[PDB]
């Protein structure tokens, strides 16, 4: 694995290729919720190091994808500060992988921004004067 891998090529590697590799979110732990990567783990950018330390070996197949490139490669960047070697940049993040229609899971990935009008609004009054 090499430290640029672009969306599809690890889409083609995940669904018609050989898994062994671990993919990380570091985007953000909500963001992580609101929708990842299917199969991704929750380790956000700041947490990530510490995360993968706990848990991740340094020889695992990392690859990393955030919101875009420059956290995506910060990310990496951070895994192989910690001795990581075989971590690697999702060129493009996640918006690339679902631009090549790649497998995705999450909770607004299900649940979009849709179903609203309203208009119940009657104008009229009444001043009624002049009484014996």
């Amino acid at each position: 694995m090499e430290p640029q891998s672009d969306a599809h090529v690890l889409k083609s590697r995940l669904e018609w290729g050989e898994p062994a590799f671990t993919i990380l979110d570091v985007r953000d732990r909500s963001t992580y919720n609101d929708g990842h990567i299917m199969g991704a783990m929750a380790m956000p950018i700041e947490d990530l190091v510490d995360r993968a330390s706990s848990s991740l070996e340094k020889s695992r197949d990392i690859y990393v994808y955030g919101a875009g490139d420059e956290q995506t490669s910060q990310a990496v960047n951070l895994l192989r500060s910690a001795g990581f070697e075989h971590v690697s940049e999702l060129k493009g993040g996640l918006a690339a992988w679902k631009a090549i229609g790649g497998p995705t899971e999450g909770i607004i990935e299900s649940r979009t921004p849709a179903g609203a009008d309203d208009y119940n609004v009657v104008s009229r009054l009444e001043h009624h004067h002049h009484h014996h």
